[PDB]
Parts: structure tokens; sequence; C-alpha cells
């Protein structure tokens, strides 16, 4: 009976796809063949079964031989718009740690904060969540984290619980980056997508704008950002000794020598790509994107990366007799996580595949007839809706999807068409449970850190601190702002 | 001085000096990223995967494509089968499967000298027929270092035969099946779009008008290597009897992986061309849907799962992608970035209206200077580079000659693969000439004797059995006027 011990999962994987197949058998319709994949390749990450970028190959491989869409066009979605800017950002992450930037940041760092396990985990959470509200949400995750954790892994090596210390981190970057993006609207793009959405099916409006749009969500960000903070930090790790390690810290400072010439390059280079993220498109003053304003959209984040994270190949660091670039390509192939490009496809596909079969459709249709519910409790089914939906696809796909369904559903019994589409905006970017669903929470599986079951444990709790705060206010503080309770003028009569 | 020093950092600065794109509108844009990213490949100035992401970076900068069309051409159907065939390729010399069936097409022969250098011949040309050409010159080239060891303690003229007979082979082998390598995988990507209606290229009828095109060419090969370099013995028979009973009994892990390579080769012609129907009737209602590259992820993930050892399994992902190229992955999705750059900005209608002076010529000398014109380029670059830049100027030229575009696109995509010169065309020859033997001359000698019988080959070809074959001088419904 050994036997079945060591071999427990191998069992499961053949189980479950056997006894999942009287589902889109018996079922003829292309919905119920879209939710036996959603229900093998979701099970099989979370249970853990295979590898997690195993399991991403399958998409692309029982979706043409359901006939749901073909095998050119699910293979279109595993190099998206995401992955150029991916590969652009460990051009630099990846010549910062041969030439060692870190330990020049993170030494300085310490010896100016102090070793403080409590309060550095606070820091990581508010110049965070600062600094992507201007950035975007991935571009903030990718700088932040090879600073941060130099920081941790050098406070360890002052010790002369380490890996219960270094999943706070990893956990506490990729939640206050996309906590810090509710906060405006050119913060992400999911906001942004709202904005240009009922700027058009509500013409003659004029509410949503910069300044209106921080008032009543900065209160709701800030809130949510000190709960997690407790959360977060008890869940994992609920002066003889401190004045020596605080001289191991001066003492590998001293070691490092002056800053040489293949540092200041590559700190000069990071100044400049977050000077151009920032300068792209800032909402309230123009930017670099009205000089492209002819073929408008072309000119996205990625070609930033790919401009700078490519001038890392040219420039000579070392004469040799030719001479020497900065990362030379050979440990860049061994530093670029390649399980995490085929892990994001993988969702891809899978979210291009609901899209094509009707079944993200067919939730969104179920929707529609609550209208014989009061005003608050069609917010709480429509509230959690967006949240369970956004942890399988991406943000920019949920919300081009609910808000056609929304804006005619919030005019048939008379409430506000801003009652409903305000709470289903701020929670459709609560993608806190899977990596496979948030840009950010990938470039914290590039790390080696963390597991999936940790993601779970410790991102169940986020959500449901972010809908509760947002249920609070809705109905405290934003319905005098907005007017949330009468019915407006530029909405449609009957 | 010191100007010979920072070689390529001043000969990289020539996206300044011609730079005539500022007066013109549209087709000089995109007729700038194709000059800057061919003589980045050709002298070879960059790594070779940082170029194929300038047309990432300056495609919507110019205005041409949207940032998110771009990226979308980085992955095709053909990176799903370079992902399965190297998950075989992995298994096959982790477990030592490479080392007993190399050492059993030798000792079956003899060990004559000109019968031993056709065995080996013959084994790395049927590997390479499912396997890429460069994994299985990088399999059997450790072994083949092994047995002529052993030969000559029981000189220098016999290791360098050797040497060229791996990489040779290989290169033969790589086309007659459309998987075989990347440069026959690039073609039938590029004709299955462009032209939609023509379903006339499969995996059974490619294989019927190329393997004995490369059944004259493999065994006038081995003759001709013969000449260049020549013309007791029980212990040689007894020496790689040793070895064959050093691995002992066939394992687990070696039954498996060659029942999984024969199914996944039983497979790939079980899509049954006009003979029979085969498991593509099946599907019916979706007729081109599973495709010939999800049976690669379909047997290729099943290393992932099966048992080997207390548990692991056959192939973990820590030896995958360490295993497999990305260098390819990039490289070849770069030049579809490209080439479907020259589309959406009308640079290959230029081109394919000028060249209208060329279509007075008959049309066997179309042939002969394009395809010679192709041999003599891709010695010095890599076969994905020069089958990418010629792909959108050879197939508008056919539609406004009124030719068949397969009349020219057939034998081009084949004389591209005749990389047997210098090593830096291709690394079939580039991981052989890492050993220290073969010196740079001796493959000149021994690279132009058998790329002239290559080219006498698809010339002989294309004009007795494969019009019979595609109708090649019938202009047909597809490629319209
Ligand atoms: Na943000």
């Amino acid at each position: 009976f050994s036997y079945i011990l060591v071999y427990r999962r191998f069992l499961f994987v053949v189980f479950t796809v056997l006894v999942l197949l009287p589902l889109p058998i018996v079922l003829h319709t292309k919905e119920a063949e879209c939710a036996y994949t959603l229900f093998v390749v979701a099970t099989f990450w979370l249970t853990e079964a295979l590898p997690l970028s195993v399991t991403a190959l399958l998409p692309s491989l029982m979706l043409p031989m359901f006939g749901i869409m073909p095998s050119k066009k699910v293979a279109s979605a595993y190099f998206k718009d995401f992955h150029l800017l991916l590969i652009g950002v460990i051009c630099l992450a990846t010549s910062i740690e041969k030439w060692n930037l870190h330990k020049r940041i993170a030494l300085k760092m310490v010896m100016m904060v102090g070793v403080n396990p409590a309060w550095l985990t606070l820091g990581f959470m508010s110049s965070t969540a600062f600094l992507s509200m201007w950035l975007s949400n991935t571009s903030t995750a990718a700088m932040v984290m090879p600073i941060a954790e130099a920081v941790v892994q050098q406070i360890i090596n002052a010790e002369a619980k380490g890996h219960v210390t270094r999943k706070l981190t990893c956990l506490c970057i990729a939640y206050s980056s996309t906590i810090g993006g509710l906060t405006t609207i050119t913060g992400t793009s999911t906001n942004l997508i709202f904005a240009e959405y009922f700027n058009t099916r509500y013409p003659d409006c004029r509410c949503l704008n910069f300044g209106s749009w921080f008032t009543f969500s900065f209160p709701a960000a800030l809130i949510i950002l000190l709960l997690s903070w407790i959360w977060l930090q008890w869940l994992f790790l609920g002066t003889v000794q401190q004045k020596a390690c605080a001289e191991v810290i001066k003492q590998e400072y001293q070691k490092l020598g002056p800053i040489r010439y293949q540092e200041i390059v590559t700190l000069v280079l990071f100044i400049i790509m977050a000077l151009l993220w920032f300068s792209r498109d800032p909402g309230f003053v123009p930017g670099w994107s009205a000089l492209f304003s002819e073929y408008p959209g072309f000119a996205t984040d990625s070609t930033v990366a790919l401009l700078i994270g490519l001038l890392f190949f040219l420039i000579p660091a070392k004469t040799l007799f030719d001479y020497s670039p900065l990362i030379t390509w050979k440990e860049f192939q061994s530093f670029m996580p390649w399980d995490i490009a085929i892990l994001v496809g993988g969702g891809f596909a899978l979210a291009d595949g609901c899209e094509e079969s009707g079944l993200s459709k067919w939730i969104g249709n179920k929707l529609s007839p609550l209208g014989s519910l009061p005003a608050w409790l069609i917010i709480l089914i429509s509230s959690l809706m967006v949240t369970s939906l956004t942890e399988v696809a991406s943000n920019p796909a949920t919300i081009t999807l609910f808000l056609p369904i929304l804006s005619p559903l919030a005019e048939a019994i008379h409430v506000n068409p801003l009652y409903i589409l305000i709470p289903s905006t701020l929670c459709t970017s609560f993608a806190f449970l899977l990596p496979v669903a948030n840009p950010p929470n990938a470039i914290v599986f590039s790390y080696g850190h963390l597991k999936v079951i940790d993601m779970v444990k410790a991102g169940l709790g986020v959500n449901i601190v972010g809908v509760a705060v947002v249920m609070l206010g809705i109905c405290t503080w934003i319905v005098p702002m907005f007017d949330l309770y009468t019915y407006p003028s530029w909405a449609p009569a009957m």
C-alpha cells in the first residue's frame, strides 16, 4: 500500500483528466469544453502535481483538439507585449548583479535605516505604492525587486527564519504595487479603460479627472495598505548582538572599494529608463507621446525597455584584441527566467480561449436577470464576481467584458451608473491568488522563494480586506462626491 | 591607433551615416530596418539574437506596426514543435540511448576504413530526420571521437575525415522532412500563410520528392569524401565489443524513450495524404486545428509525467531550460516580425514590380541565378537568416512574372541549407570545428566538392520528378494576378 504514497502525484494526474471527461462529452457545447480546460489547468498549479511551466503548455494542446481555436491562434498568445518589457528589464537586472550595483545600494540603505525586521517591511510597501501611482504596475515591481532582494540578503548574511523572511519582501512588493495603482487614472491600465469607456458612453458628464479620482481612492488605498501590512507580517513572522551585527554591515562596505566605471553606467541607465516611463503620458502634462501623435498607441512602455536594455550589449566594459561589453548575452540566457515567460503566456491563451468559446460571456449574462434585488446586493454579487474571474484572466480583459454588461444593468432599475461601475473597477485589479493573473505577481516567482500555496493562503485574506473597504467606501465618503444616490441628468430617461 | 580595439562600436553606428529616411514617407523606413538587420547578420557585429529585437524596437517608432502586433509574431506554431522535439533530445542522451544505437550501426558493419565512414554517415542522417540537425550533431560527435580513438589504439588524416562526415551528413539529413530543421519549418510557416487556399504542402508529400534528392547526395558525398583523403583485425572488432558490454542490458528509461520516439514518428505520417485518409478525418468539422505541432506537444509533455527513479520524472524542467536553444526562438521569431513588417508597409510590392525586367529570361535561368546566390550567401550568414530575408523577395517576384510560386521557393529553401564551407555558416559544422583538427583550408576543398553535387541534384530534381508532383508550368488558382 506504500506504492500509492510515493506515486501520489502521478495517479492524481490521470485521475482528474479521466474523471472530468463526462463534462465535455455528455454536454456538447463549447462552453462546457472550455470549462473542462479551466478546471484541469487551474487545479494543476493549485495542488502542484506538475511543474508550473508544463501545465501552461496544456492550453496549447487541448484547445485545438476540442475545436475552440486553431493551433496558429493559440500560439500567438505565448508572446505578448509583456515579454518585450520583460526582456528589456532583465538586461538591466543582469548588469546590476554582475557589476554589483546592488550591495552598494543595500549596504548604504541598511546603515541608514538600521537592521529592523519590522520597519523594513513597511518601507518597502510605502515606497513601492508611491512609486507605482506614476509608473505602471509591471515596471514598478521590476525595479524595486532586485534592490530589496539584496537588502534582505545582506541582513541574513550579517548573522555571524531566513526562509520565511524572504517570502515577506516578495509578497509585500507584489501587493503594494497594485494597491498604489488604484489611486490615479494613469497609474494602471484598468483605470484607463474605464476612463475611456465612461467618457464616450456617457458624454456631457465631466466628473472623472486627475484629482477627482484621487480623493475617493487615496483614502481607500491607504486603509488597504495599512491592513495588508499587519496581515502579511503576522502570517509569516508574528543590544549586545545588535551592536555586533551592525558592524558586519560597515565592514562589508569597506571591501567594496570606490565606485568603478561599470557601475555608474548602469546607475545612469537605471535613471533614464525610469525618467522615460514616467514622462511618456502622465496625463496632467503632455509628454513625448504627443510627439508620436499621428500613429497613436504605437510606441508603448515596452519599446522604452528595449531601447535602453539593448544598450548594455554595446557599451564597452573592459578591454582584452577585442573589447568586452557589459552583459555579453552568455550570462543573460542564464539570468533570464524562461519558466516565467511560458507560465505567463499560458495564462494568456486561457483568457483568449474563454472569449472565443463564450464562457466569459456566459457568466456575465447571468448577472443581468438580478433586477429584482436591492441596490447594495447587486453590487455584492457583482463585486465578488469580478474578483473571481480576474484570477484566471488579465485585468484589461475582464474590464472590457463587464463594462458593456453593467452599463445597461445600471439603467433599468433607475440606479446611478457609477454606483455599480466604481466598485467593479477597483475590484477588477484585485488579483492576489495566482501568479498567472497578475504581471507584478510574476516578477516575484522569478526568484524561487515562494510556492503557489503561499500565495493562495496569504492572498485570500487581502481580498477580504480589499473588498470590505470598497463596500464600506461605496456607502460612506464617496456618495457626497459623485452623488451616487440620485439619478443623474447625463443618463437616459427611462 | 586605438580604433582597431573598439572595432564594432564605431562600426555599429551606421544607423547615422546612411540615414536617407527623413526624406521619403513609408517604404524607405521599412527598407531601413531591412538593411540594418542584414548588415548586422552578415558581419555579426552583435550577438545575433540582439538584432532580432531591433525590428521589435524601431518598427513602432516609424509608425508601421503597433507594438501589440509586432510582439505577436515572435511565437509561431514552429515554437510549439521546437519545445516538443527537444523533450526527446534531452531524454535520448540523458539515459545514453544515443550511445547504444551508435555502437549498433558500428560493429554491424565491419571496421574497414571505407565502410566505417558510411555507417557513421547513415546513422546521423537518420537521427536528423526527426531531431534538428544541430541537436543530433551534439550527440554523435562526442561518440565519433571515442570510437576513432580506440581504432588507432589497436592517423591525422583519418581523424578529420570523421570530423566533417558527421557535420555534413546531418545537414544532408536535415531535409527530407519539414520538421527536420528550422529552415524547412520557416518556409512552410511562410507558405501556409500568404497562400492560404493552397493545400499541397504537408509532411507526406514533402517526403516523396526530397528523399530521392538526399539519397543521390549522401551516396556521392561518401564517395567524394573518401577520394579526398584515402583511396590485427580481430583487435578492432574486440575493442568495440567491450563498450557495448560496458553498457548493460536495456533499461526501463531507454525502452520507454524509443517507444515514444516511434509513436511520434508513426504519427506525422498518419495525417495521410491522398493514398489513405488518416486521423485528420477524425476531426472533420475543424480542418486545420490539430496541426503538425500539437503531436510534438502531446508526446513531449509525457516525459515530465512518466516516473523514472525515486519520485523523479524522465526529464525535469531544470535540465530542459538548460538544454533548449533560446537563441533560435528569438532569432527565428525576430525574422517573422520583419517579414510581416514588409507586408503592412508595401515594401514587398515595390520589389514585386521593379523585378519585372527580370521576367524576360526563361524560367530555368531565374532558378539557377537565385539558387547560386543564396548558396553563396549562406556560407557567411546563419541558415534562418538567409531564408528570412529572401522569402518576401522571391515570392513577390514569382507572382509578377507569371511563374509558379512553388517553382522558385522549393529549390531555394533547399539550396540555402547547403552550408558546407567555413564554420560560421551553421552550428552543424561549428560544433565539430571546436576540436583540434580540420583546418580551414581542409573545409574549403571538402565543402566545394559537396556543394557542387548538392545543387546539381536540385537542378536535376525540379525538371524531372518534381513537376509531376506540383504541376509547376500551370500557374495556379492561388497567387493571383
Ligand atoms: Na500602479
